[PDB]
């Protein structure tokens, strides 16, 4: 992608093949975990929407998702479009006006505008608003993928609280609730649909105990 | 290849034995499906004609296809010289003579004659019109290791939606389609290939719904 | 992370693949192991809070820890906060006031501050701070993940005493317990919980010799 | 081998290791398939007529081929000293006369006497002659590696017409008769060996076609 | 960390993950033996007290020898510390007093302290002294580590004496010793424990031959 | 080790790890032939003495021949010694007296000797005359893993003749001798220890026959 330069500007070099090895890596082994969705971040830091779009190309199968997040950024850059003031008249040389909606997917923009618009006065980053976009794409992705609701998880007699709690906590990550949501259901939740046993050994502990007690406590 | 040295300007450089093991690995490992054509796009940016000519020798079986690649790359080069005519001039320093058909492709042009032609003024990136060539093989390529149809595609009483949808966008990107064209054919038979319940459910729900609805719709 | 250009100024540059992924291989691979606690400050040395916290969401699985460490990262964040003489009121142009609770943690600070507490004058280590809290939560962390106690470990009959005092350092490395108390320990638990003979055989020898005598007069 | 300065003077540059250890042992793990005489030109070039020799002195396993081959390149430099005598009368400074028949064969010789008549002008194409010697040992060692003729294939009648094809065109390959008459049998053998189905579809196109065609009237 | 750069003068830098992967998995996976050493002492160049704590640490299970080294270590520095003079008073601005014993092995000195004193002129090579000390610790952990004694190594009856001899000159290499003390032993001990006939053999030959000719005298 | 820095003046570098890496493995993995002997020296391509020993002392297990080349070692530094007359009196400012047979080995001189030997005017290949005194001693290596001779060679009758010419070639080229009997060799050893069949086959051949047709009309 874009790498910075010795005392110098941002310049555009291709692609690290060992940065597509990884990414297909990453996404053959799982695919469907949260925390692929920072690794993203961790990989497209100034890259051109033209490497975005090659990245997109470049996934083998689960081609649903390529489709949803096609129609997703096709609806955020009609409203891009439409939200943007229109432009025209004459452009300054040595830079290219505000792209539209086209021009960000990379369908008719070629390199060198992408590169303009990253050194532009003022620059425009709309590679930033491309991978959000697909950010967003990758969080109802993610949403569409979920096997398992928030409600539904019950902890088995012979389960431990480890991986009970971790799932719990996994399908929490999983949901797009509020915060204060969030806080409710693993204050309520947690006990609400565990053994037993240590259930009512947290509920002796007492309100609001913090979850290192619940698991010094439920042990045995 | 060439690459863009950092706060200078671009030298040719030679292959790097990686980049020629993971495209033969990918190449061996993957059947001929779209996503291996931007792979492609990833690993030949800033490579000389000679280099596409051992990029494209390396490969390991399948050589029916190479045939079919070659003949490709003769007629269209046949229909360069046809429309290019013979450029007869001069011959001075900082000036190159056109290249002809046998040239673009790099069989009978040496690898120095390649960078003399990248150096020239102005630039002539004949030997990236030569990539583009070969990728419009590959399309081809893609329809024939891709022989099931379109039109039959039938999701069965128990096959699910998700992979039936995967298998249509598949097919759908081995399609030769338009833009328009791909949106239409999906507009239609997304709905016309469902099963019945799924069918009557999406009826009800009634068209404009993305695919989001149609998943959702009749799950299970 | 953050590095020096050489004969230059200083340039903020991304996280190389390398380094995340040798680190969640080795963390998804190696348990939860008191020597993972130094391998983290061996890759994450001199990095901005947004690559810390992009390297602890970048894992899978273990998400009980990862609640716990978030809970300790916010409390100590408001401990910070309230202690610290929070300046109020008009702020200065080219300065850049004390980070919050959350601008530590790099949910609410963008790059751009990052960096200019990296280069201010004087600089403030928040980052550091931020490793140092991330290193308290690792070490509850590796608490939480310790099997057995300290005093429960016993020699056996036959077993030789060259593993039982490698795993009872190891016990000591995985203790929560401080200096003094270790100090005192490692001096006579060591030779309380041996076989009879040389157990005697090291009263015999006297105390204050160091564990290099321990052995071999211990020696079969 | 020998790179370019960065805006510099020629310079020569060590040997890579990795180059080296991916080609011995990708020759010692697949087979010795004809594949390996293209991809040797990309791991030699620029290189000197020692550093081929380097690389061929490393093989491990049949060093019949490698006895042929040695033996190839003694006739052909005898072949070589025959036809152009040995230049002979004083060396003026700046220049070099041609290498011997064993100064050629990279036996006899050091690394700057290879740089010597690299920087001498013009210069002499020891290294690439060496190289094209080794590319005809190479052939003639595959045209020994192969089983089986070229006019005796013949195709199952429970196989596919890929197969068959596929087979054909590497025996086609691995063949090193005239370029004019394996084309010119290529349109040919191919039907005259075929199942039934596919003569019966091919006589039915007419005498004559592309190959696309063929395997196109085939399917089904 | 200390490592020159291409016709520039020394920066600091981070080591790789990949050397210390192989640091620890040789170190975890081969043995305790002497070779070790070197290969320290070839991942130990250019490399700051901290980087050496980090790599030493890195290492898991066998916590009686870190703790042994570290005592070792600290002993050392104890002795440095009465041997070399105990400065008192601040030295003129610009200079730095000798490092004390807690900051050779980075406990209590940060890196910062570390490269002031690298790049104070005299250089200070405390950095070596650590290694050496490591290397001391490592001599000595060797010899703990030894099963046997040079002294009673005796030859099996039908056992070759290639592997007497193999196994005799690795217990050597573990032997903490003067190499004239080891040049008698390789003269005298070879012959007085082997099995008659190649005693008989070698008393025949005389004393005066070196290991080849007495290695092939009495083969079988 | 020894690198050529980019238009500008010789400077020292350190083993690089993975070249080491590199060496142990191919030593370690493959067993003792004549074809890693090219291996080493493609791996020392211009390097320090120090660097040789260090690279040479990572091999764990057969100590037997590192204590024969250590011997061979010592006899070539006794020869130079000898044939070279030390000599004394002023030494010229800014330059080195020649190497003695203990600095060659580099037991005594350290790293800035070597140095200023590499830059000396004339430079001193001490270092790559120490290698080629390694070479004299890897040919007897050669010789002590030979398990058989070159003429008790026999081809079973079930065995093909593939592998028996291929183990003759590797015992002809695995054993050291001169160019004359090897000639004599290649036409009277092979034809007698072969099956009786081909035998007479190569016998009704007469003169000048060749490996290729050899086993080519022993086919069957
Ligand atoms: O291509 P990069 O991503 O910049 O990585 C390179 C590459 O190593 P890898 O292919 O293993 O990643 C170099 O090898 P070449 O491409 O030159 O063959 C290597 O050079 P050496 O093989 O000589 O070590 C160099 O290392 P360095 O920068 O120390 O010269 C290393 O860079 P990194 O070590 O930063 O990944
Ligand atoms: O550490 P791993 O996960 O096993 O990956 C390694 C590693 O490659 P990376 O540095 O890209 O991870 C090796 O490089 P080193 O760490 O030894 O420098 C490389 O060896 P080469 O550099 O010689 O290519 C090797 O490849 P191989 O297994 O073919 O020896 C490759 O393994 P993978 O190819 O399986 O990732």
């Amino acid at each position: 992608p874009i790498v910075q330069n010795l005392q110098g500007q941002m310049v555009h070099q291709a692609i690290s093949p060992r940065t597509l090895n990884a990414w297909v890596k990453v996404v053959e082994e799982k695919a469907f975990s949260p925390e692929v969705i920072p690794m993203f971040s961790a990989l497209s830091e100034g890259a051109t929407p033209q490497d975005l779009n090659t990245m997109l190309n470049t996934v083998g199968g689960h081609q649903a998702a390529m489709q949803m997040l096609k129609e997703t950024i096709n609806e955020e850059a009609a409203e891009w479009d439409r939200l943007h003031p229109v432009h025209a008249g004459p452009i300054a040389p040595g830079q290219m006006r505000e792209p539209r909606g086209s021009d960000i997917a990379g369908t008719t923009s070629t390199l060198q505008e992408q590169i303009g618009w990253m050194t532009h006065n003022p620059p425009i980053p709309v590679g930033e608003i491309y991978k959000r976009w697909i950010i967003l794409g990758l969080n109802k992705i993610v949403r569409m993928y979920s096997p398992t609701s928030i409600l539904d998880i019950r902890q088995g007699p012979k389960e431990p609280f480890r991986d009970y709690v971790d799932r719990f906590y996994k399908t929490l990550r999983a949901e797009q609730a509020s915060q204060e949501v969030k806080n409710w259901m693993t204050e309520t939740l947690l006990v609400q649909n565990a053994n037993p046993d240590c259930k009512t050994i947290l509920k002796a502990l007492g309100p609001g105990a913090t979850l290192e007690e619940m698991m010094t406590a439920c042990q045995g």
